[PDB]
């Protein structure tokens, strides 16, 4: 079959708002970020406008299908499967999504989404202006998938922090390292995984001592 | 049968428009606030940007099913739900929802939906600037359903008013109280449960 | 014996949202009162202001009508389900801002009320809001597209507190409101349009 | 019939997406403007914010009824209708529509929208401040359909260029002139009309 | 045959998510941008806001139809369309489409769509207030479709990058230069074509 086919066929066995919980285990989702820019920094407010690629990697084998005679990945929107219902903890401001909302499908299931974001955060931003820098830390995990439904680990992949970062920007990043977290709530007895990915970032050309 | 088969079902029995009055009582539901930031304060105009989580909890009997052999729990679009038609009586911007709009529903009937909002409300902001801080009230209740059609109490949770509160935030938070009430309108008898959450707070300061 | 779903269903089988509810031919009477709450950003060198409002809005479809003897006489009715006036305030320079959940209420008798909150940037006499005198603000609303033989606007002037629900904490004060009725022919159709005027009359709180 | 007969046929003959070329000419479209306010100037960056009325007509043969015993005329929510797809080529920010998106269309066929629009356009500024005040020039067009499918003519009337101006604005009308224009694109060969309506305007003078 | 019928059939055979691939060669996506306006600059946060059309054009054979005897083009919406997935790879706000969304299909079925696009972006804004300028490079290409999908290159056609250029506007336009490029991602192997576009423009002001 063609991509006409698959997407037709994922269409039908898709069910963007059920899970696809495999036997009876979490679904494994990792979240890797790829800091693209820092634009507005508020040492009083202690607030930042991020932008940033949130690499999304998950499995939905309901989706698999035999790639012999056919594409091993097409382009589906994020509209027509279940995604995340993901969430930045510490965010001010309603996640703007700078580009098409489309997802990368594999036919073994494996299922790819990395949008660049466009967000604000509050966060310690005491120090940007200093040798050490400012660090702030972001918490994203799941809003109502507990760890039983949902489980979050960092891509670990030792990969350049700055790799993506605008060489135009203000700022200059330290660095960046990604963290897994637990939280139980009293609404619930089960814990919310989340990743702290902290980002240490500077102000360029500050005189030297 | 499996989160789809349920998942299908409450999509299938679920009136979105319709109050879920069981009997002739109202519907019950619990309204509860967790501050997680100040944003930003004006002592002259009296106006405040806050971020709280709305923990909002009531009952839909309709769409309870057997957990026997089944999860018990599933997170459900509010958009495929009937929701309370809350307000915040003295909100001066529309309530901004920052994180997905989906409820959890127990096999119960139960439901619970906490969305992350951020908003802006006109209250009483002097002393923010002093030891004795300032008390900002927000009401919560129905908009458009009286007491008897829906009742509104505050779910009790002795717990920290801070315990969620930013700390790199300007402000801190000195006591959040949450009270019943009931607003009345000169046209008529009927009346209207709210919640009236006081949120004592403070510019940090060490002088 | 009707549940409050039976009434809605019958409502939603009968209301058309995009056909305005006509008896014969007699226009369609709407009520328009407005209940201020807050005055926020006032300008007097732009002259505008922003304002919290609630915009009590009743007219009647008596198609909808249904008995309540043993049946609830009231249900919420979601706005898109129904065939709302498309009233606009004239002099508006911002779209308005609905504060609050978009439902109606439909009582057994066809009269239908819709009750908005308000937040809108208007472009209105400002000077003199810092005077004794105060400022004088008029607000003109009514329908946009029904000229006076299909839509009509009746101030519902219930005398009642302008202040009464106004908030304490605003930097202002309602002095007098006053709620007034006018009619227009413009340049396109031969019949008028017709619209409620409210008069805002406010000035800056401050001991003296 | 009545109105919801006539609403009834109209969304049922009505093609929203295709333009209604009456036997193979072009679908004459008149637009006016009608300067309601005039809010942020600013003669450095060239840039003002300008609320008007669109009066806009055109024909569309196919939603036609006979209104001998029905009503001449009804109101229609302009997605069940095809409308000319505008832009005003200069402005620099999307319209913002103020007014009920609502069409009003006659039983021959006529069509009238006319909605009050704020928008921000990049045009001349210099010397508001002057007497002669100054001239931004707004250019507005079909986007996509050229001059043998959309032709668009400024029908002027007899009302007053300030007629529905308000007195409020810092700012004052001198003139208003509406002038046709075409132009051509790499594009096609074919040009695309295009009505340039000039505001003449200044700040007001003092006592 | 008349419009009805074309966009009748296009409902019929179109494809809007699923990429008009031909055989396994990747589609062939043309872009080409014209500026418009520069409103905004900062020379300290490396940043400007713009305003450009983005002529598009691939082919979308199932699109195709006989025009001997009918219109050999129609404006589409292109929500019944498919449409690349072009995205500014510097882009640091999403892009404020000023047009309608129309694009316009050939009876061969080519399609072209151009809409007007206010952007902002970060990149090199040093050198804008001196006479050679500042040169501000713009990355687009699709997100999602690699090199073997989709393939883009600039529609190099000799000619005035001013043309279109606001006189308005507080800069102008030295030369736009639009080179093809590509970008391969670590992870995976598959490259992402790209367009370069170099905007080489100062602040006008003779001194
Ligand atoms: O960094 N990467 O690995 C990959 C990418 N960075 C920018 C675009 N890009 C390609 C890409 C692939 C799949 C998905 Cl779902 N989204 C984007
Ligand atoms: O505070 N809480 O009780 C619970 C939570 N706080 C942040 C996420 N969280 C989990 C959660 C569970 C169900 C629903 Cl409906 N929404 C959120
Ligand atoms: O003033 N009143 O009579 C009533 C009200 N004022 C604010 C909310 N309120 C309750 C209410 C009633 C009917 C409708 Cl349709 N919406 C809200
Ligand atoms: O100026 N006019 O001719 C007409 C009007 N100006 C403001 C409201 N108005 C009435 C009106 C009629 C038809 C339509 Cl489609 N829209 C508005
Ligand atoms: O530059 N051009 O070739 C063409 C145009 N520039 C502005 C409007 N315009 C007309 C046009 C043609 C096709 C499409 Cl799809 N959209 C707009």
């Amino acid at each position: 079959a063609d991509r006409a086919d698959i997407l037709y066929n994922i269409r039908q066995t898709s069910r963007p708002d059920v899970i696809p919980t495999q036997r009876d285990r979490p679904v494994a989702v990792s979240v890797s970020l790829k800091f693209i820019n820092i634009l507005e920094v508020n040492e009083i407010t202690n607030e930042v406008d991020v932008v940033f690629w949130q690499r999304t990697t998950w499995s939905d084998r309901t989706l698999a299908w035999d790639s012999s005679h056919s594409p091993d990945q097409v382009s589906v929107p994020i509209s027509s499967l279940w995604v995340p219902d993901l969430a930045a903890y510490n965010a001010i401001s309603k996640p703007e999504v700078l580009t098409p909302q489309l997802a990368r499908v594999v036919s073994d299931g494996e299922v790819l989404y990395m949008p660049s974001i466009r967000q604000r955060f509050s966060c310690d931003v005491s120090g940007v202006d200093t040798e050490s820098g400012a660090t702030c830390r972001i918490k994203i995990g799941s809003w109502t998938h507990h760890s039983r439904e949902i489980s979050v680990d960092p891509t670990t992949e030792n990969s350049d922090d700055s790799e993506y970062f605008s060489q135009y920007s203000r700022f200059e990043i330290l660095d960046v390292t990604q963290k897994k977290n637990s939280v139980t709530y009293s609404c619930c007895p089960e814990a919310y995984e989340d990743v702290e990915v902290s980002l240490n970032f500077r102000k360029k050309g500050r005189s030297e001592i």
